[PDB]
C-alpha cells in the first residue's frame, strides 16, 4: 500500500463521531503536556496565558493497515478521524491551536495528536515572585466520555521545550491520574491534573 | 445494537432542524446556570464576564433506541440533533464555548447538554464591594419559539463548582422561571431568570 | 402537514441566493432597530459601540403552505433562506450576531428575523454629556439591490427594550426612509436613517 | 429569463478558480478605492486604520446571458465568481470585510464587486497634524497574476463618501497605475498605488 | 490545454491530504522568509509580531501537463493542492494570512506559494535599542513529517522591508538545522531565520 491508498481508506471509512472502544473496554487516552512558554501571570485575577503541546495518544484498530511494504506512518487530519473530547476544566479562554490539525496515525493503529495550544487558565498564581514559585493545577480530561468508555493516562526534562526567552523558568511540572464526580451524574469522569510549579525570574 | 450503528442511525434521521413537540404539546426543556468563575466586574459599566455550565436538559423521543444488550448512552455531536435555540436576553457578548459541543443522548431520548460558556452580560453590579454584594440577574430563553412550541423549567450547594481562585465569591444563585413580551411579537417567550449574589472578597 | 414536512420542504426548495421577486414587485423589507444597550462611547473619535434587535421582515411566496390542519409558522435556519443583504453605510465593525441564526417563517411566506447585534458605527458623539445629549446616525439598506429589486421601510416605543443598567439613556430614536445615491452606481439605495438621541447619565 | 434561472446558471458553470482571459489578452481590472474613515493614525509607528470601498469591475463572458424580457442584473455570492486575486502590497492586517460578499453582475457579463474593507496599512503618516497634511501611498495589485494575465486600472477628493464625523480629513486622493518588479522574478506585477493626502481636524 | 482543462484536471486528481514523495525520497521544500515589517518588539517580554513574506516551493509531478501551446503557468488555490505542513516552532499567535490563499503552479509540477503572514514569536529581543541590535531566531520545519518525508532548506535582504518601520534590518541569515526531541525518535528538519534588527 502506498500513503494514497492508506489515506483514501481512512477519509473514507473514518466515523470521526465513533469512539473506538473495543470489547466495551474503555479507550486509553494517554495525555502529557509539554509547556513551551508562559506569556502573561496576573497574581490579583489568579490567571495565567501559556502555549503547551499538548501530546494525545490513543489506539483506533479500524485505522489499522498491513505495513508489509507500506509506510509505518502517515499525516491525517483530524476531521478523518475521532479524537478525544478532551477540555481543560478550569479554562477560561477557547482552546487556540497553533499548529496544523494533523495527527500520526501508526500501521497498527494508534494515533498521535501534539497540538500546540495557547489557552488561558483560572488557578494559583500566589508565591509567582517567592523561590518556591507558584503551583498552577490545569485539569484536563473526557467531557463526555465516564470511566467505563475513556480512561485518562498521565505516564524527562521539564525544560526540554521551555523557551529560555520567558520572563518565568519552570521548578517542576507533576501529573497525576484524578477522578471527579459531579452531583449530575453518578459516572466518574478521568481528569489528569498538571501541576505547573514556576516562579518570575 | 453497538455505539457505531446508534450513532449512524441518530446522524442519518435526527433532523437537527425540527423540534421534536409531542401531539402539539411543548418540548419542555430544563436549564440550570453553574458558575465556575466571574473574570470581570465593572460597577460604573453595570457589565460582568462570567463561565458558566448551561446545563441543558429535554427529550427526543426521535433518538430513542431499546437498550437490551447495547449501551444506556452515547455522547453525539450537537450537529447532529435538535438543540433549543437558547439565548441570553441581556447578553453584550457571543457565548464563548469552551469545550467539545456533544451532548449526552440516553436511550429512551433524553439529550443532556453542558456546555462551558465564557459571556459579557449588562446586570445590576450596585453593591459588590458590600456585604451584601451584587446581584445580577442573567435571563435565557428561546430565541424563536414561544410558549405553545418550547417551556423552560429550572432544574433546582452554589459554590459546588466555582473556583476557590476568584476574586470575587458567590453567596447565593435563585433560578426561577418567567415570561417576557415585546411589542415587536404577539406571543410570550418563557425564560429561566437566574439571580448572581455575588461579593469581591475581603 | 408537521413541522417535519414543511422544514424538509424548504430545506429542499430552498434558494438562498434567489431574491423572492414577484412581477412588478421590489421585495419590501421592513427594517426597524430595538437599542439594547450602548456599551462604549468617544467622543474624540466620534465611535459608539451599541447592541440592538434588527427586526427584519419580508414575503417570499416560495416558502408559503397550506395552514389548514398545519403550523401557523416554523423556525428556519438563515441558511436555507434569502436574507436581504442589508448593511449599516457607516459601520466600522462587522456586525457580531449574538443570537441563533433562525427565524421565524409564517404559512403566507411571511419571515421575520430578528437577530441581536453588537455593532460599532462612526456618528456624531458630540454633546454626549450634555442634557439634549449626542444624536447618532445608523443607515441601514441592501448593499447590491437597488430600489427596483428591494424597497425598505421603517416598521415604534424606544426604551421598551433599553437595559435600565447602561450608563446612557436614550431620549429619542426616530427611524425614516431616505435615498443615497453615489457617483459610483447609478441606481438609488433605498435605507432606514435611524436617529439615537441619547446621553450620558449623571454619576 | 428569470432570475432564479440566471443564478441557477452561474452557480452551476461558474468556474471560479479560472481567470476569464479573453484571446489570451489580460483580464483587465478596474480598481478606485472611496475612502469612508480613518479610524486611527499613529505616527511614531507609521500605522493607519482605514474604512474604504473597494470598487472593483471586470468582465467575465462566461456570465453573460440574453437581456431580452430578463433582469439586466443579478446579485451573486462572489464564492460562484472568478474573482481578482487583489491584495494590498503594504497591508499589516487582513482585510476585514464589513458587506455581504456579494457581487452584481451585468447580463454582458460586467462584474461589479465593491466590499466595504477595514484595514490597517504602513505608510508615510509624517505631518498628520501639519496643514499640508501625512501622504499615506496604499499599493494594491494582484497577489499572482502578471501583466500579461491581469492589468489593474485606475477608474480627485473623497468628500462624497468620506465620514463627516470622522477626527480627520482628506486633502486629496491620488489614485496611479504603477508596476513592481523583483530582481528574483522576470514577470512584471501591475498595481494602482492610492496616495491618501490628509491631516487631523483644528 | 487551456487554463480551464488544466485547472479543472488539478481539482479532479488533486489529493491534498497526500504528501507527493517520490520512490520513497523526501519531498523538497524550500522556504525564505522575505521581512516586510516589524510592528511590535517588548524587550521585557522577549516578543516580536512581524510581517513577512514566506516563499514556498516544492515539486508536485501529479500537478505536472504539457505545456506545448498551453499556459506554462495557473494560479490555484491551495485547498486544491497538497501544502506544507509548515510551522514557526517559537510562534506564540496563529499565522495570520494577509494574502489570497493561491499558489502559483509551473507545467512541469513546481509550486509556488508565497503568502504574507503576520505572527508574533517568542525570541531574543536582549540589544534591539544598540548598535549591533537584536538577533531574534525563528525556526520553521514541518509539524508531523519527518526528514525521510520533507526536507527543508533555504534558498537581497531589505529589498522588501518597510522604508517606513520604527525599526531597520542589519542582517537575515537562514540556514538548515534539524530538532530531535525525548518525546519523538525522528529528526525534523526545519530553517532557522537569524533577523538582526535595531530600532531607528
Ligand atoms: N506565487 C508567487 C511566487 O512566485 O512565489 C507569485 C509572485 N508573487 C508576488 C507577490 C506580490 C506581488 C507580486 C507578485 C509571490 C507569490
Ligand atoms: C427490546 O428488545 C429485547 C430483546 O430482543 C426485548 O425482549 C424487549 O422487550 C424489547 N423492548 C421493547 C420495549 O420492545
Ligand atoms: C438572443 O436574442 C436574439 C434575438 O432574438 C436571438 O437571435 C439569440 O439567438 C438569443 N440568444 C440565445 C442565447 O438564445
Amino acid at each position: 500500500l502506498d500513503r494514497a491508498d492508506i489515506l483514501y481508506n481512512i477519509r473514507q471509512t473514518s466515523r470521526p463521531d465513533v469512539i473506538p472502544t473495543q470489547r466495551d473496554r474503555p479507550v486509553a487516552v494517554s495525555v502529557s503536556l509539554k509547556f513551551i512558554n508562559i506569556l502573561e501571570v496576573n497574581e490579583i485575577t489568579n490567571e495565567v496565558d501559556v502555549v503547551f503541546w499538548q501530546q494525545t495518544t490513543w489506539s483506533d484498530r479500524t485505522l489499522a493497515w498491513n505495513s508489509s511494504h507500506s509506510p509505518d506512518q502517515v499525516s491525517v487530519p483530524i476531521s478523518s478521524l475521532w479524537v478525544p473530547d478532551l477540555a481543560a476544566y478550569n479554562a477560561i479562554s477557547k482552546p487556540e491551536v497553533l499548529t496544523p490539525q494533523l495527527a500520526r496515525v501508526v500501521s497498527d493503529g494508534e494515533v498521535l495528536y501534539m497540538p500546540s495550544i495557547r489557552q488561558r487558565f483560572s488557578c494559583d498564581v500566589s508565591g509567582v515572585d517567592t523561590e518556591s514559585g507558584a503551583t498552577c493545577r490545569i485539569k484536563i480530561g473526557s467531557w463526555t466520555h465516564h470511566s467505563r468508555e475513556i480512561s485518562v493516562d498521565p505516564t524527562s526534562d521539564d525544560s526540554e521545550y521551555f523557551s529560555q526567552y520567558s520572563r518565568f523558568e519552570i521548578l517542576d511540572v507533576t501529573q497525576k491520574k484524578n477522578s471527579v464526580t459531579y452531583s449530575c451524574c453518578p459516572e466518574a469522569y478521568e481528569d489528569v491534573e498538571v501541576s505547573l510549579n514556576f516562579r518570575k525570574k
